Formats: C-alpha cells, structure tokens, sequence
C-alpha cells in the first residue's frame, strides 16, 4: 500500500495538455505571437516521438508512447511558464517575442522535459514491461535531432525552473551535462 508516485509526476498526471491561460497571456503579449508555431511544433514532434518510440520499443505499446509524450509536453508548458515568470521578474519585461519565437529554446526545452520523463521511466523500464526499454540520453537528442550543446544550454535553468524535480532527476540532468561536456573536449 502507500503510493510510490513522486510529486512532479503526481502534478503532471493531473496536468492539462494545453498551455495555461497565464501562459497564453505571455503569448498574446509578444510582438509576434508564438502560439500557432509553438502548438505546431508540439504536434509535429509528437509524431516523430511516437514513431521513434514504436521503432525502439516494438509491438503495440502505442498507448505508452502517447502518455510518455503527453507527460513531457505538460512539463514543457509547465517549465516554459515558470521561466517566463522568473524572467519577467528579473528583467521587468513582459513581451518575450524573441525567446518564444526561437526554435532551439523550444526544441531544447521540450527535449529536456521529455528526458526527465523518459529517465523517470514513468511506470518504470523493467525486464518485461512495455517500454522496459531504456530510452534515456542521447535518445531524445536523436529523436528531435537536437544538438547536444543546445540541449546542454537549457539544463541549468530547467533545473532552476523546476523545483519539484527529484534529487535523482537533478543528478541525471547534471550527468547528461557532464557527458555532453566530455563529448565537447
């Protein structure tokens, strides 16, 4: 008895698939409104992710792959919002058109959100379960085709932005960081 779920996954499980009203407010406050492109990338990548998940995972776990993608997308919106708030407090600016219309910030942020979920192995990569396959780093970088160094650029702030991140998840992301470092020089 006694739930083993941890806080962030708990929050995530009950989160919504769409960006919050508060988040949409940040979109509407931009010189060039990022909504359309942001929703398109999420949807376009949702497909690459699912076909890749299937190709690495195998027969009918499609349900799994979809939920894994959903959880990552939710953390992504949760963290974007979170960074926006802290940046507005830091700069006293509320129009983040450049940041939000930037593909890399988005690809980077989404990869990291999906990385934390994929490393969490939500229900848990096991010796039998569906997605008992380990799909942690550099998996995501390859599925989104994202530069290791770009991915690296979002880590620190993703961690600063996500307080409900477990210590094991923080050490994971710091590990990916270390690895990308040694892959640099």
């Amino acid at each position: 008895v006694m739930n083993t779920i941890q806080q962030l996954m708990m929050i995530l499980n009950s989160a919504s698939d769409q960006p919050s009203e508060n988040l949409i407010s940040y979109f509407n406050n931009c010189t060039v409104n990022p909504k359309e492109s942001i929703l398109k990338r999420v949807k376009d990548i949702g497909y690459i992710f699912k076909e890749k998940f299937a190709k690495a995972v195998g027969q009918g776990c499609v349900e799994i792959g979809s939920q894994r993608y959903k959880l990552g997308v939710r953390l992504y919106y949760r963290v974007m919002e979170s960074m926006l708030k802290s940046e507005e407090e830091r700069l006293s600016i509320q129009n983040f058109s450049k940041l939000l219309n930037d593909n890399i910030f988005h690809m980077s942020l989404l990869a990291c959100a999906l990385e934390v979920v994929m490393a969490t192995y939500s229900r848990s990569t096991s010796q039998n379960l569906d997605s008992g396959t380990d799909l942690s780093f550099p998996w995501i970088l390859n599925v989104l085709n994202l530069k290791a160094f770009d991915f690296y650029k979002v880590i620190e702030s993703f961690i600063k932005a996500e307080g409900n991140l477990t210590r094991e998840m923080i050490k994971h992301l710091e590990r990916c960081e270390h690895r990308i470092m040694e892959s640099l020089a």
